[PDB]
């Protein structure tokens, strides 16, 4: 049973209850030291599984269907989301922008790591399967497959934090490695990082770590995906806000923590064995090392990342206002400069996604690649506008984040609820009710476990402080726009030497240098 | 005489040569306690006007015309720089940033004044001038004749930083008014704060302690040239003689041709004429000219491309700077000029949404975004503050372990051992390392490099004006509105008793709160 | 000849008028392509030099003796500056101290590199002579001299910044070296990095690209006299006489009198004799040095005293600033300077814990706080940038609203306009008001400002390396040992278990997911 063999029909993606059904299958997840038993009906994840069924919901509806989709370009006289077919033009690229902006708005910026995130991967692999070698048919099936279905892959690339001041293969009891090669495939072992919502995913795309130094083992030179139900597959789950939430709290107490936690699971592979039909790259160093530039995905994910993320921003902008307007403060000149430098960073990634649509280059095959020097520029401004904008919320917002009852019991409670509808009510009119919901929202949005795992995640999730800055300038280095800038440089250098100007419109100063009269 | 009757063609305009001509007028200018004769030959402006008289050379320039050129839309049959006439399509304003882009890198990006910063002006002039009422034809001929001949304005528009903590009625000893009103124009006296290159300029645009107060004498805005009487500049040091009188081309490379002078410009009961009155005792169109006018909607376009082409040099010369050193090598240092790199992106990345997203605006022209602009305004200091402060902790000893002068290297005494202990790191020669740094010392840490970062600081507005119109120009055109239709939406979702919405599950089933505390 | 012997008297330091005649030597100083004949009386010099002069002149006034001198403790029956000789108690260090601060207030905290900071070398030598060996001798002789006489030591330590990306045995044809061992002496060859106003010196201490290597002829730590043959200085650009040549003290009122030229400092073939070695062909004593010597682990009481003045002055100076533009009346400015203030008040306080901390070391010396030591060296480049970065961004226009001269002023065609329109707010004077933003502009924005800025920045050693400097401090003192004890019993008061300790509550009683996960 293929996952997408829940579909009612052939020529569209999932819809909601369809994805829900196709999540009912064999994985294995354990959280609070117990396997979990139906992921779409479990506390941990039943919310966050409802909330992805939307998105899927949405590719179907009259009211979205329209800036979601296009037909697919398989022959299957289907339909898929945008962002899953190869773009052939920078107008293609400003449609998949404005398709992904259209899905990111339904979680609020939230959901990072939603089917779209590694649609870019299925696409990687349709515009150059020839990258592959004797894999290149993988490639184009998988290609097929991910557009047809929007199936949801996520990646699981980075090495456990473990041993970073050693090489890949020198952590070989923790590392994902080739165990052994048969006729029906290869069998690995291994874990990676916690993948971002893998629990509700389809598939994941095991890859190499590129921040570390791999070796010289080529037993770690792979890249092939897996089933999140192939047997030895695991998911060790973090602590879920989405449980504690509803455990502890409700839907108006932690708004957010309750529907778009993404849980960061610790994937295991125990003896997996993968068919030769899901390996892309084998025992390869060349393709491995070739892949960051060759393969496509690192130049085509950041368009998806930067959207979600000007989305998010356009919810924290607004929220902001609201909730300066709950406290009164908005009248003063230093609080409105302080959202204004929020108003600021937010138009920032809303233009970095604009220039990468239409400085987008064409590649290979008729492909066409977001502007890379702005794909980098977003890496690199993320962390240092985020953790700012937070500092300036609670710089502004103050005491509001704290002045709120424990919780909508208190509201319910007459008691209680008559000294708050006095005492905690809002500024100018406003009652207590709206009041607490708005600094609530925005309290879930960045001081709650889901707030600090969200910082923890807008900081780290594309690499470190420096191998972002160190990316971003191997992109300049490598595409010749250091050269060019260099080339202005030079020019410079070259119009005067240790005698004068060598350009005849400018005048020398013999005429007007004191220091031989001075010193001579 | 009129300056643009300095040109040989009516179809074109100035030529380096006729525009220096051109400056050879009755302007009153003073610097180091005494008037300048010659802008064209004062030591302090030379090279200045020289490399002002570049770009117009620029102009006529076969091999540079598609990039920088454009017909006139007047019917003369002429041509003129591209920003010089209005855009009427998104197009438009990229043909127009990239003419823009041209022109800045004649002078690497540290010519932050140019004759294009106030063709947006002009502009404004064009495609509104029904706004100016009674004006109207005034800004139809203004329009015309800085499009034709690209005259250099500059503005004045910042009062004099003098009791701040008082409105624009509160300080009449100093700040611009109407003095008196008579048949061949108006009486104007008082100072307007630095008007960066004036001195270089044919023609100011004068225009209104922020908070304006309830005398409308001081609601003007009008056209000077620099040679009427009473119109005079007190300059700044110049770093431009600085450099010739005690440093060399070598040493200072950016303060010998560049720098353009910051000049205290002085009205003393100028009589402006009718004809160069724009805004006249009006509160009403002063208030609505910063929305309205087009002007404040149009020149971060011109600054954040001149910006760009800064970065672009400076980015590269950092680069070599650490080449020099040999510490270009070592992870931090990369780190460091990756993020250099990537600011350098984000002012490029903002010039193409400007464009990308421009709106129709009236009579068929077009606007860049305005949000784009706003946030130029608001990155810039930020950005420049952090790039100069990298280059510093990152070159650290190579700036300043530099020999006094090009007379060092021109003394085979001392220039021995210059070649031996100031070579430049894995075979660059001495010589070329020590080019390289004192270029790069000139752009940040000299008098000139000192300037140009309290300019990027501070010449569109204090940090809190820049931010509270980045918040105005959200509200003013409906984003906010639209961001806070999706919190709103969100907000909707849920209530006190649980989701509004049917696809969640309630938490009644999982909720232990009752079962806890009884 | 030797510099002390300058003095009338054996009994005290040098006058300044004895410091002046003993800079009169045949020391080989190099400047815009010449010669120096006497660095007293050339126009690069003799402002800084006066400067210097005036500390000198202080140890024998009535007034300033309490604070600034002490008796020797060499037996001579003479005084000299406090911090000439070893420190005894914490008492001792914070009268040291004072008698800093009372030293650096005669440049306003602006000249960095006067006696008293290469004086904590001599009191090293003093406190610890027995680390030196076979050269103990030298040591003790060394520490006597500097006491005694005032001598003006500087030093150049930091390698030339050239191939930094090789090990200090890589790059031979460039670092200092032992050449020849003869009875005489040694002979070296190399160049170090700038040596801060060694051309007004009397001496330096020549010490150890970080990474040393396996080579021990690289691994010396001598004394050279500035007057020796092939010891020779090559100066960067002159502040002080650019600032003569075209400018004024009341236009550049820092650069004209303390300038302290950044000398790149060549020895080539110098014979060092055997009384002035510390540490020869010593891999051993060269490692050991940084913790051991005793230097480290003082200069930085100076350092951070002297910033503390100069942050007295430029808070203060910020105030009157802001008092001029008339913007101190706002929150947003008035928070902008208390924050300056809190910077300022920091320093002085590590200054205050450096001395009540101190701690006995070897022979009755004791040593400043040395957590508080590196705390000044990690802070002060942040401090800085930011201090500078406030200035601008709320002095704004003010820095640049400024005629060119004491000449405009002078001129009463142009003085008239000055008068009206570039008066001080609220009632001063346009002649206290542009001095008054001239000198905050020399301080932060002329040439010297800016060397100053990369001077705070990098002096004592690059962003990773001061802060890898300040783990490594905390690590061998046992400061992170006793952090991590700490940390240690929080983590032993449970388990997976539950608490492991009796006077808390397990959650037995409260945990609800047994029976919400059935
Ligand atoms: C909430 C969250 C979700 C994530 N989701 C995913 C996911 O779905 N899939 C996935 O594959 N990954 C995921 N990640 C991992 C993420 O991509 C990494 O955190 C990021 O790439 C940084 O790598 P790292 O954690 O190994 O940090 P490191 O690379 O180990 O950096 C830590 C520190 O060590 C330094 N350092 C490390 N190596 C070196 C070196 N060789 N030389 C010098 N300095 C070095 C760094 O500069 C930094 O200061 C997620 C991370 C978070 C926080
Ligand atoms: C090198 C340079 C070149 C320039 N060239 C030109 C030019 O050619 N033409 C031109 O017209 N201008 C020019 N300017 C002026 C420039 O536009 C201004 O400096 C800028 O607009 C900031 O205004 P300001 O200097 O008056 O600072 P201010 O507005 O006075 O700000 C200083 C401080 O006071 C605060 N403040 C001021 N007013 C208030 C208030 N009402 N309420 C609360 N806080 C307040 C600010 O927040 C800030 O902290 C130039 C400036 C520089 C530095
Ligand atoms: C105005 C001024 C006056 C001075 N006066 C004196 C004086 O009188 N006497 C004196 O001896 N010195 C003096 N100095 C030198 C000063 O002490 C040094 O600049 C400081 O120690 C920093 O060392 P550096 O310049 O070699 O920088 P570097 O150490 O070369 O650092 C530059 C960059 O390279 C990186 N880097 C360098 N080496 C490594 C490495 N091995 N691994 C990784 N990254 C590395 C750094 O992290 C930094 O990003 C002065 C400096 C200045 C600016």
């Amino acid at each position: 049973m293929k996952p997408e063999d829940f579909r009612a029909s052939t020529q569209r993606p999932f819809t909601g209850e369809e994805y829900l059904k196709s999540l009912q299958d064999g994985r294995e997840i354990y959280i609070y030291g117990e396997r979990v038993k139906d992921v779409t009906t479990h506390p941990a994840f039943r919310n966050a599984a409802a909330s992805v069924a939307q998105l899927y919901d949405a590719l179907h509806k009259p009211e979205m269907q329209d800036s979601l989709c296009w037909n697919t370009d398989t022959g299957s006289g289907g339909y898929t989301h945008k962002f899953f077919r190869v773009a052939k033009s920078a107008d293609d690229l400003r449609q998949q922008r404005d398709a992904i902006a259209e899905w990111s708005r339904l979680s609020y910026g939230w959901m990072g790591r939603t089917p779209d995130y590694k649609a870019a991967f299925g696409c990687a692999l349709g515009a150059n399967p020839g990258f592959y070698g004797q894999f290149e048919q993988n490639a184009r099936n998988w290609y097929t497959r991910i557009q047809e279905t929007g199936l949801y892959f996520n990646h699981a690339i980075v090495n456990p934090p473990i041993d970073r001041h050693l090489p890949t293969d020198k952590v070989k009891d923790v590392y994902i490695k080739l165990e052994k090669e048969t006729d029906a495939g290869i069998i690995v072992s291994g874990a990676k990082v916690v993948a971002t919502n893998s629990a509700l995913t389809h598939y994941n795309m095991i890859g190499f770590g590129s921040a570390q130094v791999m070796g010289e083992n080529p037993d770690f030179a792979l890249m092939f995906v897996a089933p999140m139900d192939a047997d030895g597959v695991k998911l060790i789950s973090r602590a879920s806000y989405e449980m504690v939430a509803g455990a502890t709290g409700s839907p108006y107490d932690y708004p957010l923590s309750s529907r778009f936690d993404e849980n960061d699971a610790i994937l295991v592979m125990d003896n997996v064995l993968i068919p030769w039909e899901n390996v892309l790259i084998y025992r390869d160093f060349d393709r491995c090392r070739r892949w960051t530039m060759e393969g496509g995905f690192a130049r085509m994910y950041p368009l998806q990342a930067c959207v979600r993320l000007a989305v998010k921003l356009d919810f924290i902008t607004a929220l902001l206002k609201k909730s300066l307007e709950c406290t009164g403060t908005l009248e003063f000149r230093g609080v409105q400069a302080d959202l204004g430098e929020v108003v600021a960073w937010r138009n920032t990634f809303w233009a970095l996604s604009d220039s990468m649509c239409s400085e987008a280059t064409p590649w290979v095959n008729g492909a066409y690649l977001p502007d890379h020097a702005a794909l980098q520029t977003y890496r690199v401004l993320a962390p240092m506008a985020y953790a700012k904008i937070k500092n300036i919320i609670e710089r502004n917002v103050t005491s509001g984040l704290i002045y709120l009852p424990s919780s909508a019991r208190d509201l319910n409670n007459p008691q209680i609820d008559q000294y708050l509808a006095k005492y905690v009510r809002g500024s100018n009119g406003m009652d207590h009710v709206q009041r607490i919901k708005i600094l609530k929202l925005m309290w879930d949005a960045i001081g709650s476990e889901f707030g600090g795992r969200h910082e923890l995640y807008e900081i780290n999730y594309s690499g470190s402080q420096d191998e972002i800055r160190l990316q971003c300038l191997r992109q300049a280095q490598n595409s010749g726009n250091m050269d060019k800038m260099m080339a202005m440089v030079d020019r410079c250098l070259s119009e005067y030497d240790q005698d004068g100007w060598t350009v005849p419109h400018l005048h020398n100063n013999d005429d007007i240098n004191m220091l031989d009269k001075l010193l001579k």
